[PDB]
């Protein structure tokens, strides 16, 4: 197109993960460390001007309650503060290339996950824990690693509560925001679509609500491996599939049982999903 005209920028991972392009931005802070730590910068664009000529702007998306993010409007470097240890946060980037009329924006998300050890030497990382999903195709993520120490065997993991969706480039209609009661938003409406009762409770994104019907979860995490599984065909409506990334607390139980209790040093949030048709899973040759 036009002299504005571009398509994409990249913040890449810090991670070790390559090529950058076969996964979300995103940034981990190392257990014990510090947020100011992990400022990144963006590293690729299609601009023909380039990095230094656009406009970087920057909305904070997740979590509203205590997370916030600035950006440096010429460089692109982003601040998160106030994530706290064991979540991940999300932001939104808007590059702007020219003014006017024949400016051209891009917006997209980089997420950011705040590691730390948790009960019982729990140390749950998933990498990538940004998993990027086809909601038509359904998939699973990276299997996590879980600490030094840990038994795998009497290891169990589900999701629990506090559940939010963030529309990314969906319809408008798909609503963002907390799974919560008396509010009709996308989570609510998945919710219903799982079962008329579900509330705001973990049924829907549950493996211990599902033993016996897994296929109709939205999502669960399995027992063996400890993987997010996301169903195929569930995470979309009339208006359309989803395009956006839902984040849920997942709680964890090391003697072999059901972690719905959990006690608030076993409880996480150590992944995002990100549902997008564009995507196809980069298998690595298996
Ligand atoms: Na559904
Ligand atoms: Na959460």
């Amino acid at each position: 197109a036009n002299p504005n005209y571009f398509t994409y920028f990249r913040y890449g991972n810090n991670l070790g993960l390559t090529p950058i392009e076969n996964y979300a931005d995103q940034f981990r802070i190392e257990a014990g460390g510090k947020l100011n730590s992990v400022k990144p910068v963006p590293t690729a664009t299609d601009a023909k001007d380039g990095l230094s000529s656009l406009k970087w702007e920057v909305e904070l998306k997740h979590n509203p309650n205590n997370t916030k993010a600035t950006i440096n409007e010429s460089t692109g470097q982003i601040t998160i503060t106030g994530l706290k240890q064991g979540q991940c946060g999300m932001v939104m980037v808007t590059a702007t290339a020219g003014e006017g009329k024949t400016a051209v924006s891009v917006k997209q998300p980089v997420f950011f996950h705040f590691s730390m050890i948790s009960d019982s030497n729990v140390q749950l990382e998933y990498t990538p824990f940004v998993f990027q999903v086809n909601p038509a195709r359904g998939g699973e993520s990276i299997a996590p690693s879980l600490g030094a120490g840990i038994d795998k065997s009497t290891f169990r993991l589900d999701y629990r509560r506090d559940f939010f969706y963030y529309n990314i480039a969906g319809p408008d209609s798909h609503i963002s925001g907390a799974l919560a009661q008396k509010v009709d938003n996308f989570l609510s409406e998945m919710w219903n679509s799982y079962d008329a009762t579900a509330g705001t409770s973990r049924k829907p994104m549950s493996y211990f609500e599902n033993t016996t019907n897994l296929s109709k979860a939205l999502g669960y995490i399995d027992q063996t491996d400890f993987k997010v599984h996301i169903n195929p065909n569930l995470w979309r409506n009339k208006d359309g599939y989803a395009n956006g990334a839902m984040i849920g607390q997942i709680t964890y139980d090391v003697t072999g049982k059901d972690p719905q209790a959990a006690t608030s040093g076993a409880r996480v949030s150590p992944i995002f999903i990100w549902f997008d048709t564009k995507f196809l899973e980069h298998h690595h040759h298996h």
